């Protein structure tokens, strides 16, 4: 079965599924009504690269800052507290690294 992180809230870090760069902490994740996992901030300042999303106001496209793999969107001023973003990310673009449990293949 494919990765679906919408309702997933375990302790760990979501990394880029393509290159492994650290993207989002479990700390930053919050429950939302949309089909995609929602986060307020990235782990590193260069975790994501941003580009305009021309056909939607208050929205940017986001990709991995290291390898360029497409991640989803940053919705400006759409987060849980005023002025926070909602990073709405494809689960297929993420791999979850659980605290304590990064076991061998
Ligand atoms: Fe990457
Ligand atoms: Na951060
Ligand atoms: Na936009």
């Amino acid at each position: 079965s494919m990765e679906v992180f919408q309702n997933h809230f375990e302790p760990g870090v979501y990394v880029c599924a393509k290159c492994g760069y650290e993207l989002f902490s479990s700390r930053s994740k919050y429950a939302h009504s949309s089909p995609w996992p929602a986060f307020t901030e990235t782990i590193h300042a260069d975790s994501v690269a941003k580009r305009p999303e021309h056909n939607r106001s208050e929205a940017l496209k986001v990709s991995c800052g290291k390898c360029g793999n497409g991640l989803g969107h940053e919705f400006l001023n759409d987060g849980p507290k005023p002025g926070q973003s909602r990073f709405s990310i494809f689960s297929s673009s993420l791999k979850f690294v659980p605290k304590g449990k990064e076991t061998s293949a």
